[PDB]
């Protein structure tokens, strides 16, 4: 009974898209409440038998590295904090304190002594300190990818019930500057019964409060039937600090901050500082307080109130929980002791607040909205849209793709073997999975951290990259030895990874070339992984020193190879030029590897002294004026020179493609016949505001329009071949790349924006595709959303993230432009999508990191463009808010974020070894993926479990004919299996124990998490 994700447009109360039409998003001053307007109640409304119950919720947010480094925060604060919350809440038995990041509890938790573990797991298990959430870090929800979020909530909510025995059904993400609605998918399928949210658009919480409908049943946007929805408090002031949550006049609440009377170093804007109740201030204190909290209560529908009471690294001196806990039980005396209030308050948790709520709903006194959309582009205030953010530090936001991946093959990889404690893949695995979890932070892959700190995080994925390769290329050797020959030290390395795409040419010279030669070796082993689970090809390639390479199968099988040169460009600052060089000692050998489902292939590269019969050469024509010579050693093609030109080319059957005489793209002709489609590349720059607000790591605020890159003559290199061929140009700031091997072509940009300050660079695709004002993004890789470009919105509101890609469409034709890494773009005109590759801005932009972003390196970013003739796809309707790719699109998804796995055999000779591993695994239907496979038990289980989460997206049909494939059974892929169990996606709890241990497939825009066990 799959639901139908296409054909139903789901009715909801509000669905984001319609409401941002139909909304005004007029910025008029509200009064006190800046944002909103002056609140009014009934004073009758609560009486004797309906009183208002008030939860105060103490918390502390405590950023994973932000201004200083984690382990900096963790000695200055937070190992403060916690100290003195266990000694506070062990001493006080109705104070309450809830905690988010679980990354620091752990840290903390682990230094303690036996004596305060034990006292801290009792003020858990008696409701005390709760989690909430109980991920790694509150993760950003823009740039993310969902499978990381999973990763990150996994991370700490095993940690959570290893030590603590407790699982958070209560999300609490106060922080990240906007919200997805992948935050509840994942969390309904992880346990979850409710969460809250804080930054969205003020005119959202304005329009929302006046409705009451900040609190609503969030469903998926293509949910027709209500299944994934999830109960979601939006907090409906400025900020989650106590000046903004205990009402709607912060110059009163700041009065009932207790860590503002001056010896604390801090002070209330609003000029009126809080004073220390007394008998002789309580009542009028009191009456100050409790009419702020009616006038919140106004905004929303049940009788059940909460107030958040913190804010960034509270909670630390002793002296400060005292004033907050006396200060408050004061009021709360005097309060509930005075009928005429009618009110009860008491400190509370989150997940206290929400079952009050949910009682409140069952007794009949509310119902709740239904909600599908998202929360993007968060503005904070005026004209200050927060998307600078989906690019600051577009280094680090490639890297956490490049390092999701590999944690993905790492676990893959090693989970097919338990393994000795002596291989310490255990601790590697956990290594990289929390250090990529960190990242997630919502001032990590967000680029908001200050550079010390970004080079804390890029540190610490360093040695997760390093981790994963151990982990795997131990697991190769182990997969593809001879069982009775393997001897294996765990310490040493079997294969190195090549990775042609990170950090990338111009980034690193990291990748090495395999040395052959008649009087040293002629030959090495190259081994193939493919973690998706279907048969795969792609074309590989390595460097190798010598151009006469041919490749083998390891049945010995010719395997047709093309070589090309190594080519560097260069910024010459003699000639102040950009363009190429040529190695005249290391080459490019590129051949199709065919690789087995969730499993491995070998290759054997072997020298000759002339030309091998299956390899085949590429030619290589440089258009500038002026040329010079370019040598190449024993290659055997001379390079061609000629002046600029229009250029055209076309590999295998696939497309025909056109460029400028720069190197830019300009047509793509999908087949012989049909015509050529305009698709033109072009680089823009913009700029910041001499006067008013300035860009920085969060504000994108452009200067107007972007301006066109003045190109000058650059030089551009057509290296054509019969299995790759490409065009690129080195460009101010950019050496562009447009890749072909036979289907869409993939794009690489080295991006160096250099000292270009106050500028970011965009990439922008015109055609003549009439999509008005219609674009579609994704939502952390998961779902791609229907936007609409809104010209009452200024210029920075229509830029969304861009984690994975992007698309425009007409009744006839789309281009859908997929990344390897998360970004900011948008469609600014009709026909056009563009994508922000770096920004560099001298100013700090008053959001609390204190510094401009001025630490830019080079970073390679990669695409694939695929141009698609759609009039015969069925599509949904004009009022569904969803999107689908097609499965070229997905595919082309796919190849950019868990490319093959390359691995170089590291010594002269591999005794037994093998060609293949996973043959007969299962060849699955093309819209499933295994996104993870994880090993759960050492080795020492007698029983071992193995978890799987199952990810099927939906592709659109377009009238190709299905394949026959087969089903995959995860709970099948290890033998001896004994029991297989429907789970959360954490893998915490048993849902369902399945039938003949057999683990069924999942509907489109399902994601279901599976165990099996094994006898051991
Ligand atoms: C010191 O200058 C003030 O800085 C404020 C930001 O620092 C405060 O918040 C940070 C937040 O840290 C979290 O969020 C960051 C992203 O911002 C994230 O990266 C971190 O992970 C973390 O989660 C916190 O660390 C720090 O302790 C501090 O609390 C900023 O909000 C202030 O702006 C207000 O005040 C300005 C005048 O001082 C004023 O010009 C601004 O317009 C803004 O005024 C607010 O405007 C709204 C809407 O009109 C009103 O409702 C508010 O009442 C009003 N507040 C005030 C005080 O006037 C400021 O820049
Ligand atoms: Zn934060």
């Amino acid at each position: 009974q799959c639901q139908d994700v296409v054909q139903d447009v789901p009715n909801v109360d509000v669905q984001m898209l319609e409401l941002y039409d139909r909304m005004s998003f007029k910025d008029i001053d509200g009064g006190v409440w800046k944002q909103g307007w002056n609140i009014k109640y009934d004073p009758l409304k609560y009486n004797a038998h309906h009183k208002l119950k008030v939860f105060v919720v103490p918390h502390s947010h405590n950023d994973p590295g932000w201004i200083q480094t984690f382990e900096e925060y963790y000695q200055h604060d937070t190992k403060h904090i916690l100290s003195n919350a266990l000694r506070h809440l062990h001493d006080n038995p109705e104070m309450k304190f809830i905690w988010a990041e679980i990354s620091y509890f752990a840290r903390f938790y682990h230094d303690l002594g036996e004596n305060k573990k034990l006292q801290m797991k009792s003020i858990v298990k008696n409701g005390q300190l709760e989690f909430v959430t109980g991920g790694w870090v509150m993760p950003d929800e823009a740039n993310s990818h969902w499978r990381n979020v999973l990763l990150q909530l996994t991370e700490g909510q095993t940690w959570l019930k290893q030590f603590m025995n407790v699982t958070p059904t209560a999300s609490w993400a106060i922080a990240p500057f906007g919200h997805s609605p992948t935050m509840p998918y994942i969390l309904q399928k992880s346990g979850f019964k409710n969460m809250l949210i804080q930054r969205t658009h003020y005119s959202v919480k304005k329009e929302l409060a006046q409705q009451r409908q900040l609190e609503f049943l969030w469903r998926q946007i293509w949910d027709n039937k209500g299944d994934t929805a999830l109960f979601t408090h939006m907090m409906p002031f400025y900020s989650y600090d106590i000046p903004h949550t205990c009402g709607p006049d912060p110059k009163v609440c700041c009065q009932f901050d207790f860590k503002r009377m001056g010896s604390f170093g801090l002070s209330c804007p609003w000029k009126v500082p809080p004073r220390t109740i007394s008998d002789q201030n309580v009542a009028a204190r009191s009456d100050l307080l409790v009419d702020q909290w009616k006038k919140k209560a106004e905004l929303y529908r049940t009788n059940v109130l909460l107030i958040p009471l913190g804010d960034d690294f509270r909670f630390k001196q002793n002296t400060e929980w005292d004033v907050q806990r006396v200060n408050y039980e004061r009021l709360f005396e005097h309060i509930n002791s005075q009928a005429h209030f009618n009110v009860q308050a008491q400190f509370g948790t989150l997940q206290e607040y929400f079952d009050a709520v949910h009682q409140a709903e069952r007794a009949g006194q509310a119902e709740f909205p239904t909600l599908s959309g998202d929360f993007f582009t968060y503005a904070d205030r005026s004209d200050n849209y927060w998307s600078g953010y989906y690019t600051s530090r577009p280094y680090h936001k490639r890297m956490d793709r490049v390092l999701m991946h590999y944690v993905r093959a790492a676990e893959m990889l090693s989970a097919w073997h338990s393994w000795d404690g002596m291989a310490r893949i255990e601790e590697r695995l956990e290594q990289a999975r929390r250090e990529l979890s960190l990242f997630q932070h919502h001032d990590g892959i967000t680029g908001t951290a200050k550079t010390h700190v970004v080079v804390d995080y890029e540190q610490r994925m360093q040695e997760a990259l390093k981790a994963c390769q151990m982990v795997m290329q131990q697991s190769v050797y182990r997969l593809l030895t001879k069982p009775s020959i393997y001897s294996p030290d765990f310490s040493f390395s079997y294969f190195t990874l090549d990775d042609s795409r990170w950090p990338g040419s111009g980034v690193e010279d990291s990748r090495t070339t395999i040395i052959l030669g008649e009087d040293i070796l002629p030959s090495k082993h190259v081994v193939m992984h493919n973690t998706l689970p279907h048969w795969r090809e792609q074309l590989v390639d390595f460097y190798v020193s010598s151009p006469f390479v041919s490749v083998t199968d390891l049945a010995n099988n010719p395997v047709e190879a093309q070589v090309s040169p190594v080519w560097s460009w260069h910024h010459d600052t003699l000639t102040k030029t950009i363009h190429p060089q040529g190695s005249t000692t290391k080459y490019r050998i590129i051949f199709k590897a065919r690789v087995p489902p969730m499993g491995l292939a070998t290759y054997v590269l072997t020298i000759s002294d002339s030309k091998p019969e299956h390899t085949s050469y590429a030619s290589n024509l440089l258009l500038r004026k002026n040329p010079t010579s370019l040598p190449l050693g024993q290659y055997p093609e001379d390079v061609k020179f000629g002046d600029p030109r229009e250029i055209s080319l076309r590999v295998g059957n696939g497309p025909t493609l056109a460029f400028s005489e720069q190197g830019l793209l300009k047509s793509i002709q999908l087949t012989q016949d049909s015509p050529h489609v305009p698709v033109h590349f072009k680089f823009l720059k913009y700029g910041v505001r001499s006067h008013g607000d300035r860009s920085g790591a969060y504000l994108f605020l452009p200067n107007g329009p972007a301006s066109p890159v003045e190109l000058g003559q650059p030089v551009v290199l057509v290296t054509k071949g019969k299995l790759e061929s490409s065009v690129s140009v080195g460009l101010p700031s950019v050496v562009h790349q447009t890749i072909m091997r036979g289907g869409a072509p993939e794009i690489r940009n080295l991006v160096d924006i250099g000292s270009l300050d106050n500028t970011e660079i965009v990439m922008r695709l015109e055609t003549h595709i009439d999509s008005g004002d219609i674009f579609y993004t994704d939502l952390n890789g998961l779902q791609f959303i229907k936007r609409r470009r809104l010209d009452k919105l200024p210029l920075q509101a229509n830029y969304y993230p861009i984690p994975s890609g992007m698309f425009i469409e007409d009744a006839n034709t789309r281009l859908t432009l997929l990344t390897g890494q998360p970004l900011g773009g948008s469609s600014l005109a009709s026909g056009e999508l563009e994508i922000m590759q770096d920004r560099r801005l001298a100013s700090d932009d008053e959001r609390g990191l204190g510094q401009g972003v001025l630490d830019n390196k080079p970073v390679l970013h990669i695409y694939r463009l695929v141009l698609e003739k759609v009039n015969n796809c069925v599509r949904p309707s004009k009022l569904h808010p969803a999107g689908y790719l097609t499965s070229a699109a997905h595919k082309a998804s796919q190849s950019l974020l868990d490319p093959l796995d390359k691995f170089i055999f590291a010594e002269n000779e591999w005794i037994g070894a093998q060609g293949q591993f996973g043959g007969d695994h299962p060849s699955a239907r093309e819209d499933l993926d295994v996104s993870v496979m994880r090993r759960l038990t050492k080795s020492s289980a007698k029983t071992q479990r193995v978890g799987y989460v199952l990810h099927r997206t939906n592709l659109m049909q377009c009238g190709t004919p299905e394949e026959h494939t087969q089903k995959l059974d995860v709970c099948h892929l290890l033998p001896n299996v004994a029991r297989c169990e429907r789970t959360t996606l954490t893998f915490l709890q048993n849902l369902e124990h399945l039938d003949g241990m057999v683990a069924p497939e999942v509907c489109p825009m399902e994601t279901a998490a599976y165990v099996s066990s094994h006898s051991s």
